[PDB]
């Protein structure tokens, strides 16, 4: 019959998980990161080919592909001419938009994926769009990283006496093992243009609110109505009333309170979703080829 | 007779300006950086070796020096025992000490330098002081470099549709000769930890603002209030009035205005730079070993 996969490449490891078109599970597989920029695009490619075949337990007649790092026209540009190859017929998007469709099942909608850092991806029926999702520098508000960034400058100000030291001061400190501004100062030659290290600190972030501190409180509120707004203003444009929310900042009881408070006085509706990355771009395949998403899923 | 030298040791260059005990000048030199961070620490001492020897024309007697890069304990503890072997006498102190000295005399004061990054120097008598100025990622307000970012991120929104384009859109991509979303995404992949490249966004913004364009202006309101609450800050805990400023930042006509506008209501008054950091560093080593500074100054 049909062998249909689908695939999610993130910045860690590839996940696929092959169906046919009757709905009926084939196999899975992994392999090493699937974004080019993490390893290259050889690499990348052979890591995906790798956990299609496994998977499909050969090849595959059709493979569905969300991507990480395919980020402008020229990343495209590099890796679909090889991904393409794969197999007979293969569909790429963003690793969004598989996230995004294994919750609508392919119906336009709108989805927010903020962890390391963060975009809000969207399908109006025609065309894919996109807000944010540019990078740590250039965007990625309400972020892990944002936040992070966010908790060390507070903690710079209080350590040069300008500000109060509260909850924040010590769970930062402890979270990067540094004692002192000697420290902390050392730690920034060499941690500055680390994204998961600044990125960690957001756990620290998320302790000291869950304590009562104001400053880590406001650190949270601030950087999720910045997301959210976007958020409101793709689901806006693609003309959705109901808005998914993906990423480890939503597991933050506080950061998903301000958020969801935002989203409701605009009269938006969230929600967690409740499926993988990897089934969406199955969904994406059936969509393409034609199969029955209904055999898929329920 | 006592051959006194202030050297200048920075990022890009070290200047040095050679003069006896009595405030005549003997002559002036310059080396690579003087900054370790940069170059390393052996050659940052050789650098300022040379600087020195360059200005005294020969060995010099006692050696007064500012040093960027000093912004930890760790990096003195690792300077300091190196540095010393430049003179018999040698007085090392923080970049923006002789800058601040160069102003003040040798008296108390505070400076605030606001060019790459940002830091407001104090002194009291007895004590340095300082707040801010501990990099890029953790500190520098109001510095070109967080100027460069905030315009960045302003520019990314306006790509994305959330918000109208206005002269600072076309000001930034010519400063940083990318024509699209596409290309800013692809000169982020190289350029996002290149801080003078950042940095270097701070004049579109000016030239934006001064255009008459208002999100321009709000980014160097932020800024430039930001920094000085920090300078307010620390002319009270010293216990002055005035403070001076230095640095690229204030060339920005709007920036300079919010940044006076906001000393004025806390009671402030300010004064930009009018001697050069080397001078002051002289300073330093007059104060040290007891020259005159008024036949110097």
């Amino acid at each position: 019959m049909m062998i249909i996969v689908g695939v999610d490449a993130g910045g860690t490891k590839t996940k696929a998980v092959a169906y046919d078109c009757e709905g009926n599970f084939i196999g899975e597989g992994s392999s090493g990161p699937g974004n080019y920029h993490n390893v290259g695009l050889t690499r990348a490619i052979e890591n995906i080919k790798e956990a299609v075949k496994i998977a499909a337990k050969g090849e595959a007649d059709v493979v569905g592909m969300g991507v990480a790092g395919l980020d402008s026209k020229f990343d495209w540009e590099n890796f679909t001419p090889l991904a393409s190859l794969i197999a007979p017929k293969v569909i790429i998007q963003h690793d969004g938009v598989i996230a995004l469709f294994a919750e609508t099942l392919g119906e336009p909608g709108v989805v927010v994926i903020a962890g390391t850092g963060s975009v809000v991806e969207g399908y109006n029926g025609k065309e894919f769009l996109r807000v944010g999702g540019r990078g740590w520098l250039l965007s990625d508000d309400g972020s892990a990283y944002w936040v992070g960034r966010k908790a060390l400058r507070k903690v710079l100000k209080m350590m040069d006496g300008l500000e109060n030291k509260t909850i924040l001061y010590n769970k930062v400190l402890k979270t990067i093992n540094v004692k002192d501004l000697d420290e902390l100062v050392m730690w920034s030659y060499t941690s500055s243009c680390q994204i998961d290290l600044v990125a960690s600190i957001a756990k620290a972030v998320d302790e000291a609110a869950n304590e009562g501190d104001t400053v880590a409180m406001d650190i949270l509120k601030q950087g999720a109505e910045l997301l959210a707004s976007q958020a409101v203003y793709l689901a806006r444009k693609i003309g959705t009333n109901k808005v998914y929310l993906k990423g480890g900042m939503f597991r933050s009881n506080i950061y998903h309170k301000f958020f969801t408070l935002y989203l409701e006085k605009e009269g938006i509706i969230s929600d967690l979703g409740k499926r993988s990355p990897e089934i969406g771009a199955v969904i994406l395949a059936y969509k393409e080829v034609g199969c029955d998403i209904k055999k898929l899923i329920s």
